């Protein structure tokens, strides 16, 4: 298990080509492991640090995870300058000891794809003009609960104003400090951003905030954000480059009988101009590819089954790592899910809604890394087999799913999403997600303050 530092998922081919050797001869599992962060696992590591800092990477005392940033942006031109940023916040946070881990987000709106609720601080880009002026500052997210205990909670980000560009990185140090200071000296499950903002206050913090950076905050620019799953197949660019995202079931890349899909991965590398981008949902772009190499790129993913049709609802759902490697796994997840949605396809074409999609995750456990918590169906693991089944999240992400019911079976979870599916297929208003559904139905009460109201 070790974990490299990649900000924004940005890798080259070289890069890829180095991993894609060490995963296969240095590993148990073989396997290149893409997480929901933007960056790669390898799995059962039988020098790492020479190989990772022979092509230029660094694995990361330091509390601080992979900073995020928008993958595949509507307007393309945004991503270079805002992918520049994540990097230098990247850069700026690497060592002060943090009370709990810090995560940090870098977002190009309508895309929510990196779950910036998930996180402690966001930097929500503004342009103007096809260039980054600033950013809205969100801080205070994060999903990890424990069992039965309500004084833990998922809880959503807190925005506090416009910055201009400038002010940036003296923003993001002060978060970090005022966080590391003010953070619960004595236990460490309270310690997180998210449970400081609630006993100080988001405005105190916010104070404290600009009393440190030297700023004062703007009101917040306008933003909205339409979804969070990444564009599969090919989007165009800018010049004459296309970006092809490939599908990958829970990032897991390994060559399967009929579907070489590590060996595919190794071959377009070979042959790619430009480099590949892991995304926040698990999957692969090969970025910058020129009109001319299209067919080229797109015959070998064919070929290795990388570009498998899967249904809108497979590409919109998530489970973490779990057994076999997790220690802290109580059910699976990663091994659980394709079967699981299997099953949600049946349900889905029998309801006539198989070009719908509801986004649906399954964490192994309360930790929450397959971000259950901010789905409008989540499964949490409680018990081999056993799954709190949470309703109510939307499409965008900005909404905590309450627990609807508790450790029950895969039999009793497609019992009731049958027939919770069958009403939203049948009753919803146009253009109406299943999670919003749900809480306009009255089937399950919205979480308005998490602090207070997540737990029944
Ligand atoms: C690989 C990844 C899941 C995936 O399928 O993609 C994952 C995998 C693990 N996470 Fe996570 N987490 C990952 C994203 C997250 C997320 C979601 C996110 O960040 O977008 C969360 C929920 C958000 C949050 O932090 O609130 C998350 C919250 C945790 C926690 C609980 C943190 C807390 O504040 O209490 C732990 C356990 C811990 O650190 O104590 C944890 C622990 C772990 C460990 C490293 C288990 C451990 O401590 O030994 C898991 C490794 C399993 C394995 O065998 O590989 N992971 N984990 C995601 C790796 C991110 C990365 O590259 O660093
Ligand atoms: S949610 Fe639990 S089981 Fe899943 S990877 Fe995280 S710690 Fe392990
Ligand atoms: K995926």
């Amino acid at each position: 298990l070790l974990r490299c530092r990649l900000p924004g998922g940005v890798i080259t081919t070289k890069q890829w080509q180095a991993i894609d050797k060490f995963a296969g001869e240095n590993t148990i599992y073989g396997s290149i492991r893409l997480t929901n962060r933007q960056t790669f696992q390898f799995h059962g590591i039988l020098p790492v640090h020479q190989m990772l800092h022979s092509v230029g990477l660094d694995a990361l005392n330091d509390m601080n995870r992979n900073v995020l940033c928008t993958s595949n942006p509507y307007e393309s031109q945004l991503h270079a300058e805002a992918y520049e940023w994540a990097k230098k916040i990247s850069e700026h946070l690497l060592p002060t000891y943090l009370p709990r881990k810090f995560k940090t987000t870098v977002v190009i709106p309508p895309q929510n794809d990196i779950d910036l609720h998930a996180n402690d601080m966001n930097f929500v880009a503004i342009a103007e003009n096809g260039k980054l002026v600033g950013f809205n500052l969100l801080v205070g997210g994060g999903l990890s609960i424990e069992h039965g205990n309500k004084k833990t909670y998922a809880r959503t980000a807190s925005e506090f104003g416009y910055l201009p560009l400038e002010h940036t990185l003296a923003v993001a140090e002060a978060v970090v400090t005022t966080q590391r200071d003010w953070g619960n000296r004595t236990d460490r499950k309270n310690a997180k951003t998210k449970y400081t903002l609630e006993r100080v206050g988001v405005e105190t913090f916010k104070a404290e905030v600009e009393r440190r950076a030297g700023i004062k905050f703007e009101p917040i620019r306008p933003y909205e954000f339409t979804g969070r799953g990444d564009r599969i197949g090919w989007v165009k660019g800018i010049d004459d480059n296309w970006h092809l995202t490939l599908f990958i079931e829970n990032g897991r890349i390994l060559d399967y009988p009929a579907r070489p899909l590590k060996t595919g991965l190794l071959e377009i590398a070979k042959i790619h101009k430009g480099d590949f981008r892991i995304t926040a949902n698990q999957n692969l772009i090969i970025a910058g590819v020129p009109e001319s190499e299209k067919a080229k790129i797109e015959k070998i993913a064919k070929e290795s089954g990388l570009m498998n049709a899967v249904t809108p609802q497979r590409e919109n759902s998530m489970a973490c790592v779990s057994f076999p490697t997790c220690p802290l796994a109580m059910a699976e997840a990663e091994r659980f899910l394709p079967s699981f949605i299997d099953n949600i396809d049946n349900l889905m074409a029998k309801h006539g809604v198989s070009d719908e999609h509801i986004v649906m995750r399954v964490t192994g456990c309360p930790n929450g890394c397959g971000r259950a918590m901010l789905a409008e169906v989540g499964l949490v693991g409680k018990a081999p087999g056993r799954y709190n089944l949470h309703l109510g999240g939307n499409r965008i992400g900005t909404r905590i799913p309450r627990m609807y019911k508790e450790n029950i079976t895969e039999p009793e979870i497609l019992a009731s999403l049958d027939e919770l599916i069958g009403r939203w297929a049948k009753e919803r208003e146009a253009g109406e997600g299943f999670g919003d559904f749900t809480v306009r139905a009255g089937i399950i009460r919205p979480v308005l303050d998490p602090a207070r109201d997540l737990w029944d």
